[PDB]
């Protein structure tokens, strides 16, 4: 597995998961990239993403994380992780 | 019906159809952007 980076400051989305679909040579045609969404078992529905206007050009990731690794003990390293854990997840989880 | 210029020097796709999600206040929810893609009729084959 790999891991995307954002403490460098985003171009935009990253290309292997906003790349529309891809094209494989095993039949030598086109399919739908899976990384866009995927169908939530026995539900009805998708799953679909939304950017927000603020997560490029920014380096408020950058010093949040600088400030939140300065520290020295555990739980209070604990809590300043969760926070910016579930930043990102909220900036890119939109109004869906 | 609108009309797309593409005599533009142009930078990416118009956003009225390459973004496949929309948020619309009618029912203060998401739906998929139609423009993304339609299937073909009965053939279980979808465009790109």
């Amino acid at each position: 597995v790999p891991y995307w980076d954002w403490t460098q400051p985003i171009r935009q989305l990253p290309a292997l998961i906003n790349e529309a679909s891809y094209f494989d040579s095993r039949s030598q045609t086109e399919e739908s990239n899976p990384f866009f969404q995927v169908k939530i078992l026995d539900t009805g529905k998708v799953t679909t993403r939304d950017p927000q206007p603020e997560l490029f050009n920014s380096d408020y990731l950058l010093n949040n994380v600088l400030l939140a690794l300065e520290q020295t003990s555990f739980c209070d390293f604990e809590i300043q992780f969760e926070i910016v854990h579930n930043a990102l997840h909220s900036l890119v989880g939109g109004r869906g």
